[PDB]
């Protein structure tokens, strides 16, 4: 059983650190190939966008299907297919040399994403029928998944001007190859989804978790872009800039985990929008790589209060009112995830091109704080 | 000198805001020997009327100085006092509130007009007016207990009478320092008043104090009457309620002055709005007396951040663009001030059996919370040609 443990933590860390790692790169590696330096990237922001929210828009195309096809052919033979998938995408990334390329990778990997996230769990779901050692896996995995996040960013920004660019690739398929070997020594129906989302209060609560992740979704794939083109930040430092919103992020989320319950779940929620709101208001007002350091912290610790304030009021919801599964929480905030990341970096880069880059996060600000106020629905539902 | 004259006004928003409150405890007391409208409107009558006064008040301190107006505010205020430590009657209860009414927009405007033309540095008169709204929190603090204690054990002459003989050595100390002998025109020949909305800055800063405002006194004429129905309550702890708003308002601005040059005005303003529309969100939710004390403190400390943050803004935005004249825009500000302190108590009552006391709380929270964002427009505004 530490086993089938062990192999999902890998693959959730693998798909973690490539998302994170494919952030740097790619930037850079576009200026780097056409040509601090000469200010383009303008033209090209639409198509990272794109680029970017194409693994979201194939996961959630990929979703609905990847259910029945677990029930008839088992949960080995799908859970084998994402190590394949995140190989072919972590080798096609390290030797991409054209636009098309990458985006190939990136659809690849959403595919694996997907299959691999579904296979992992649904293995973990069944090896485990204690009750009780079940949350204790489950957060095992979350927290490798915070670590991934955490360890995915400073991986490829701090390997690209020292190593070489194909660098930071070869070593994740490497791992991916760790741990394909690892799984292959290996060995009640709930409110679908389709329905859960017809009733007022978890579609709130998946509205504020998807606006409350739409600002780092934005701040992704456009961020570098205004780094490079405004405060001259060397090629490894870009990366670098993000700790905080990850650090930030795990405290957060650990101490309100802990202190939310004692002051209302809402009241948390409704504050981390609105410093979620006031960190992306100020973050385009640096001049420095310096003075990303804190609203990018406060950026990451609302979003970590935020998650820690919605995730048990969607239990709880799904709890009292329809029936519950044992991954129901999974399906309802994952979309509010995949619908940020799908809406997000597509809608930025016309934003971004139509005017100028401070305007994008003023109007995250202002729909984060109008959104705030609709937090009073979710005390006491019937 | 520069630090003699922050003293008159300290002293003349402490008397001024001091009769405020004395009267509160006082006077719905003796008129018993429908009411409820009756004393609401007599209550008002102070905030209906400096609305209207305040206009002709602001172009005219440009034609004769600050001394003059606040000298005939200490005049005004003398015989409120007076008027109030005789009179028995409501058609008399009723000339002495106007009269408070139009001293202490005289008083107001002078004080911060002068305040503003003695203190040319943004950062030092970023605390000025600090200490002048601390003052004015005193005042309004130390006023009901002090009525309330000298009518016990007094009477009812006895406070007005001390008020009255408080006010005499201000004037005495404003003939001393001030000297108001003389009229003396301003040089510069400030802008009309109807040039200075048509600007979105002023109007953002104005709409910013009159919301907190609003979010602060409607609360106070409604909370003992939704206190009364569902806390069931005693009547001495309708009074101790709200001493937590008036010590956090005390302490926030205190405190802001301070910090609002080093941290950011806009930013003091918005998170100062965010805190009161909260703690609005809050108020209607608490079941018993000590579950008022965290959201009124919130409310008490978000007025004093947007008050200290948008106080010394009015004359930077003057300085920035118009010409310097500070008279009319902290006209404005006390017109935004009294208009929210006028349309609360004379329509909370009828809001609330209208459609509710926690709906009216939540949509004053809604629009302190969606107007928050609007202070960004104030980051930097530009210049003139
Ligand atoms: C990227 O990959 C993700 O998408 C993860 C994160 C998304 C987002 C993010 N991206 C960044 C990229 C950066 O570099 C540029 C820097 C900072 C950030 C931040 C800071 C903020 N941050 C939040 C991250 C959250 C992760 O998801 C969970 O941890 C989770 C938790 C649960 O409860 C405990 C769940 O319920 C059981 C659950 O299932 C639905 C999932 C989420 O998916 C796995
Ligand atoms: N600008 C006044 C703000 C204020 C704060 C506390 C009070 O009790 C009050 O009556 C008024």
């Amino acid at each position: 059983r530490q086993l089938v443990l062990v192999v999902v933590f890998v693959a959730l860390l693998l798909d973690n650190m490539l998302f994170t790692v494919v952030v740097p790169i790619v930037p850079t590696f576009l200026y780097d190939m056409e040509f601090q330096g000469t200010g383009f990237l303008e033209e090209e922001i639409t198509r990272v966008g794109v680029l970017f929210a194409s693994k979201a828009v194939m996961q959630l195309l990929v979703n609905p299907f990847v259910g029945p096809l677990t029930n008839r052919i088992g949960y080995h033979i799908p859970m084998f297919a994402g190590f394949v998938i995140m190989f072919l995408s972590t080798v096609m990334f390290a030797f991409s040399g054209t636009y098309t390329l990458l985006f190939v990778a990136r659809t690849l990997q959403g595919i694996g994403s997907s299959f691999s996230s579904v296979a992992g769990l649904g293995m973990l779901a069944s090896v485990y029928t204690d009750d009780h050692e079940r949350g204790r896996a489950m957060g095992t995995a979350l927290g490798g998944l915070a670590l991934g996040l955490l360890v995915g960013a400073p991986f490829g920004s701090v390997m690209y001007e020292f190593v070489g660019k194909s660098a930071p690739f070869l070593i994740l398929a490497f791992l991916a190859l760790l741990d394909g070997a690892l799984q292959l020594c290996i060995l009640a129906k709930g409110t679908p989804l389709f329905m859960l989302l017809k009733d007022p209060y978890i579609l709130v609560a998946a509205g504020s978790i998807c606006f409350a992740n739409m600002g780092v979704a934005i701040l992704e794939p456009t961020l570098p872009i205004w780094m490079m083109q405004t405060m001259c930040s060397p090629k490894w430092q870009l990366g670098l800039a993000f700790l905080p919103a990850s650090v930030s992020y795990l405290i957060g989320t650990n101490l309100f985990g802990v202190l939310a319950n004692k002051m209302g779940r809402w009241l948390c929620s409704l504050i981390g929008m609105l410093v979620v709101g006031t960190s992306l208001l100020c973050v385009p007002l640096a001049h420095n790589i310096f003075g990303l350091i804190g609203p990018n912290a406060g950026l990451g610790l609302a979003i970590g209060m935020v998650d820690s304030s919605m995730m048990p009021i969607m239990g709880h919801l799904v709890d009292l009112r329809h029936t519950s599964v044992y991954g129901s929480v999974y399906a309802i905030a994952d979309v509010a995830f995949c619908m940020g990341f799908a809406i997000g970096p597509s809608t930025g880069g016309a934003i971004v091109k139509a005017i100028g880059f401070p305007w994008l996060m003023v109007i995250t600000g202002v729909i984060n704080i109008v959104y705030a106020p609709l937090c009073y629905y979710l005390r006491s539902p019937p």
